[PDB]
C-alpha cells in the first residue's frame, strides 16, 4: 500500500545465457592516420584527434559485409548454448541495435527466421542510441515477471564498415572543411560486434544471475546535441544515481563492478571521477574495440564472465548515457 | 495457481485521450498515372495498376517538409488536449513509426524535447513495420499495470513524400525494367498522416476505454517476403484469432467493430471474406489515404471515436498482419 523503491525491482527475473561476438578485424589508429594524413597537413591541424583526444588505439571491423542481423544472429546463437536452451523456448525476442539491415521489416524478425523461432515468439525492434540493451533488457523482463513467457531473447549486432568506408571518403577529399572534418572524426571511435542475452523466469533457471531492473532519467531539452554534451551528460547522470540510490538503494563504494557504455577515454575519465568511481572497476574496451553503441555494455558484462571476474553475489551496475539525452542505471546481482 | 486466459489481460490500463491528423494534400491516383503513362506504354502494360487492381483513388501527403518527429508532435498535442492533461503527468514516450528523423537520437527524444517532457520520462522508439503501435500500446500497457507510471504517450507520425519523389523519378525512366516497375508500383500505395494516444492507470481515468491486451503470432519462416504473401498472411490470422479465441474469448461475431491494418482493396476483401466478418464493422480508410503503416489502426480508431461511432461497452478488436511475418490482435473495450 505505502510504496518503496524496492516495490518496483523485478522479484522473479533472471540471465539464462549471455554471449558475445568481437568483431576479427583490427583496424589500428595509426593506419587510418596515415590516410588522413594529407587532409591534417592541409587543415593545419597538427594533433592526433583519435589517439590523442579520443584515445582510441585501435577498432575491430567485420572481415565481411556482415549485416546486423548475421551477427545478431551468431550471438544468438551462443547464448542459447549457453544458456543451454533451444530456440523452442523463446517467448520473445527483442533486437536493440543501432545497424539496421532494413527499415522493414524488422530486424528482429530476420534474427528470429534465421534461429528458427516458433510461432509463439513475439518479435520486434527497439531504438535508442547506445541505451537500447538495457531498455530491451527492461521490456522482456516485464513479460517474463508477469508470466507471459518464460524465455526472452534481447540481441544487438553492430556494424561499422560502411561508416568508416563513407567517412574517411570525404576525409580524403580536397574539397573538405575543418568543421566538417571535426564533425566526420567522431565516426572514426565506433566498433563492430555484437552481443545477445538469455532472460528467464528465475524458477526456471535457479541460481543463475538476477536481473533486478533499474532506473532511467531523461534531458530531452538537449536532443539538439561537443564540450557542452559531456557536461549536461554527467548532469543528467548524477540525477538518475539519485534515483537509483531511491530505487536500488545504490551507493558507489558497494557496488563490485560498473558496466559503463564509453565514448570515449576524456569522457569515461571524467565520469569515472565526478562520481569517485574506483576504476579498477571499470573494464574498459573502447581503446581496442571503439564504441560498439547499445552492444557495449553486454559485450563488456560477457567479457567479463568470460574471465571468471564475476562471483555469486557481485552487484554489478549496467549504465550509459546516450543520445536525446538519456541516462539509464540497471542492476545485475551474479 | 491454473493458468486462464483471462489472467494475461491488463485490468487497470486505460485509453486517456486520442487524435490523429490527416495529411492535408491529396494526390489522386489518376495525377500519378499520367505521369507514369509512357513507362506503362513502353512497358505494355495496359491495366491500371493502383486504381483496379489495389483499390487506390487518392492517398495524402503532407504540403511541406514535414518530419515524422513534428507530425508526431502534432498528433501528441491533440491527444494530450483529448485527455486533459499537461505533458507532465507523462512518465514514457514511445514512437511506433517506420518514418524516422535520424538513425540517432531515437525519433521519441525528439518528440518528448518538442512537448517538454519531464526529466522522469522514460523514451525510445520500436521499430516492427505495420504492428508497432499495438507493440507500443502493449509495452506501455505494463508499465501502467505495474504502476510503474500513471501516463503514457504512443506516437505515430508517418511521411511518403519523399518516397513518392524518389518512386515517381525511377518509374518515368526510359531505362526501367517491369519487374523493377512492378515492385515500384507498391510504394505509391502509401500515405501520410499521424496519430497519438494517451493512455493511463484506469483508476486515474475512470470511465475511460479499457485496453485489455492481446496476442502476437509470427511465421518470420517468411520473413524473405506477391500473389504467396497474401495466403501466409491468412494462415497466420487464422493462427492469431485461435489465440485470441484462447486469451481474450473472441468470435468474430461478438466483435462491435475491426479496426484493421489495411494493405489493400483485395487484401483487405480476402481478409474480412476468409474470417466471416461483416464489412459493415470495418471502416477503412485506404482508398482515398492509402497505407499509413503501423499509424494507419490508431488513426481508424480516432476516427470512429470523432464520428461518434462508439458507445460504452462496445468490444472493438485491433489488428493487422505486418512484414516478418507477424500478426497481433488487441481489444479495446469502449
Ligand atoms: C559523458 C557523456 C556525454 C554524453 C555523450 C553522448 C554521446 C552518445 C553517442 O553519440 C554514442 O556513443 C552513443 C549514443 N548515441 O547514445
Ligand atoms: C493479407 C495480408 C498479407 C500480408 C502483407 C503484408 C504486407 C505488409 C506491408 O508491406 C505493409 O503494409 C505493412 C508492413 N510492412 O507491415
Ligand atoms: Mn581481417
Ligand atoms: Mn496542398
Amino acid at each position: 500500500l505505502v510504496p518503496r523503491g524496492s516495490h518496483m525491482l523485478f522479484q522473479n527475473v533472471s540471465i539464462a545465457g549471455l554471449a558475445h561476438i568481437d568483431a576479427p578485424h583490427t583496424l589500428t589508429s595509426k593506419e587510418i592516420n596515415e590516410r588522413l594524413q594529407p587532409t591534417y597537413d592541409r587543415l593545419g591541424i597538427k594533433t592526433d584527434v583519435l589517439g590523442d583526444v579520443a584515445g582510441i588505439h585501435a577498432r575491430r571491423l567485420w572481415d565481411q559485409d556482415v549485416q546486423a542481423s548475421d551477427a545478431a544472429t551468431q550471438a544468438a546463437r551462443k547464448a542459447l548454448i549457453d544458456a543451454n536452451i533451444g530456440i523452442e523456448k523463446i517467448g520473445l525476442l527483442i533486437n536493440t541495435s543501432v545497424s539496421r539491415d532494413y527499415l522493414d521489416p524488422s530486424t528482429a524478425s530476420i534474427v528470429s527466421g534465421n534461429l528458427g523461432v516458433s510461432d509463439h515468439c513475439m518479435t520486434f525492434d527497439v531504438a535508442n542510441a547506445c541505451l537500447a540493451f538495457i531498455n530491451g533488457m527492461d521490456i522482456a523482463a516485464r513479460m517474463l515477471e508477469r508470466g507471459e513467457i518464460d524465455y526472452a531473447l534481447v540481441v544487438d549486432g553492430e556494424t561499422a564498415n560502411l561508416v568508416y568506408e563513407k567517412t574517411l571518403e570525404r576525409m580524403t577529399s580536397p574539397d573538405v572543411t575543418e568543421e566538417e572534418f571535426r564533425n566526420e572524426l567522431a565516426a572514426l571511435t565506433l566498433g563492430c560486434g555484437a552481443a545477445a542475452m538469455v532472460m528467464a523466469r528465475s524458477e526456471l533457471v535457479p541460481d543463475a544471475p538476477r536481473y533486478k531492473g533499474g532506473v532511467t532519467r531523461s534531458a530531452t531539452e538537449w536532443n539538439k546535441l561537443t564540450r557542452l554534451l559531456l557536461i549536461e551528460g554527467i548532469k543528467l547522470a548524477q540525477k538518475t544515481f539519485v534515483a537509483a540510490k531511491q530505487v536500488l538503494g545504490w551507493a558507489v563504494e558497494e557496488l563490485d563492478q560498473f558496466v559503463i557504455h564509453q565514448v570515449s577515454r576524456p569522457h569515461t575519465a571524467a565520469f569515472v571521477k565526478s562520481f569517485g568511481i574506483d576504476p579498477a572497476k571499470v573494464m574498459t574496451i573502447f581503446g581496442e574495440h571503439g564504441n560498439i553503441g547499445p552492444a557495449s555494455v553486454p559485450i563488456v558484462l560477457s567479457k567479463l564472465k568470460e574471465l571468471g571476474r564475476l562471483k555469486k553475489g557481485d552487484r554489478i551496475a549496467l549504465l550509459g548515457i546516450g543520445s536525446g539525452l538519456n541516462c539509464s542505471m540497471a542492476e545485475v546481482v551474479w
